[PDB]
């Protein structure tokens, strides 16, 4: 049974700085106010915030982040999310620094339903270097999914209005979750996007604090005060030439509420990573994010992989998480040479978007991807890429970037202004 769903999706893009929680909260209500005053405004069903949306991101020591951590159901981020959800009767997802009853620290994203109750709390699974500075934990559950009840979003193809309720299978991935494990794992694993395709996720939500490549990341530069000081001056110039303060733009809102302006498909060159034109997306990063969702993209060569059975050993050998991940600190199994039968979960597994049953497992399906990435700058070394956006994978049948027409670019914010974007997203599911 095919079911046509319609969702109104709002993304908020912020430039939070450490120690400005209250100011950031005020700018959020200011942004939300303007949104509802948009000419083409419609009530969102879901609102998504960036990774560490109110607190800032670049904490260098545990004692520095302690003043901003909270329990999953208390504190400024939860209260903000609860109020938003109640005033808009929507789901609200926001990233915050979390502490549990055992005094353990996580990088987290909480989910609030329209009733204003917390229905979920996801924890970052793949950590980035910054998280290691304050003893952050890996999500012991690894990648997760959860249901989201939407009212008046669904309809049969025969019907003329969206007057049905639908439970979507959702997944949250926080920034580094999209990367290869520790940047050491093979690129072709595509852990998170594979997990989403395997579990038939329909709604993919990514709070992010993702870097523009102009940032300083070379480890020898950071630890050579001569090289580091020289590297910092380079970034200072870049921001000054844009007429912006070192921390980046705040309080000047770019709003794309209800329009259907799509983002232009563009290849990456030695200029798409330049930090310029703050109202334009970082297309180097946009192409890269799309690439990390390879298993959702049409790829011609999958027909050969399947006919020749080139990936059966990979599909069968594939584990749920990386062996050394916190997840196993659960089990395990060579089904090829055993007497155990092939379970359904094995026939759902994929590698490079191929399953045991078919060349391209996602073919003919739909899925929505919401990326909420922060903007701005921290420590005079780090430039976040902004470019929050909404995407649709259509499953319709060579290019590994935005040129590939199996993904639709429904809109993006600019690489460096606080703002919001709303889109009516239409897609189909099966029930």
């Amino acid at each position: 049974t095919k079911l046509l769903v319609s969702l109104k999706v709002l993304v908020i893009q912020l430039n939070p700085q450490i120690g400005q929680v209250d100011q950031t909260i005020k700018r959020t209500w200011s942004i939300l106010d303007k949104v509802t005053k948009s000419a083409t405004y419609v009530k969102p069903d879901i609102i998504l915030f960036p990774e560490f949306a109110l607190t800032g991101y670049s904490f260098h020591a545990r004692k520095d982040i302690l003043p901003y951590v909270t329990k999953k159901d208390e504190g400024p981020s939860f209260e903000l999310a609860k109020s938003i959800s109640e005033k808009f009767q929507c789901y609200t997802i926001i990233g915050y620094p979390e502490e549990d009853d055992e005094q353990k620290l996580y990088n987290s994203a909480l989910v609030v339903n329209p009733q204003g109750g917390q229905i979920f709390n996801y924890r970052k699974t793949f950590l980035y270097d910054t998280e290691m500075n304050w003893d952050c934990e890996e999500n012991p559950e690894g990648f997760q999914t959860f249901p989201m009840d939407f009212s008046k979003c669904a309809k049969l193809s025969n019907e003329d209005s969206y007057n049905r309720d639908v439970t979507l299978k959702a997944s949250i991935g926080i920034s580094m979750d999209l990367s290869p494990y520790k940047f050491m794992a093979p690129f072709n694993h595509f852990e998170f996007s594979s997990f989403c395709v395997d579990n038939n996720v329909e709604l993919i939500l990514c709070p992010m604090a993702w870097l523009n490549s102009t940032s300083i990341t070379d480890k020898q530069t950071l630890h050579n005060n001569s090289l580091l000081e020289a590297a910092k001056n380079k970034i200072a110039f870049a921001l000054k030439e844009q007429g912006l303060p070192l921390a980046g733009s705040q309080g000047i809102y770019q709003l794309k509420i209800g329009d259907s302006q799509r983002t232009p498909r563009v290849p990456s060159d030695d200029s798409t990573s330049e930090y310029k034109d703050m109202d334009e997306p970082d297309m180097s990063n946009v192409n890269y994010w799309i690439l990390r969702f390879f298993p959702f993209l049409y790829f011609k060569l999958r027909i050969n992989w399947f006919k020749n059975s080139s990936l059966i050993e990979s599909i069968l050998g594939k584990t749920r998480m990386p062996l050394d991940h916190e997840y196993y600190k659960k089990h395990k199994i060579d089904l090829l040479d055993s007497e155990e039968v092939i379970k359904d979960t094995v026939l759902e597994k994929t590698f490079l978007g191929t399953s045991l049953g078919q060349p391209w497992k996602f073919q003919g399906k739909n899925a929505i991807l919401v990326l909420a990435n922060r903007c701005g700058t921290e420590d005079g070394t780090t430039i976040f890429a902004g470019s929050s956006g909404i995407y649709k994978f259509n499953g319709k049948k060579s290019s590994l970037d935005s040129l590939n027409e199996s993904v639709e670019l429904l809109g993006n914010l600019g690489k460096g202004l606080e703002g919001a974007i709303l889109r009516e997203v239409q897609f189909e599911v099966f029930r």
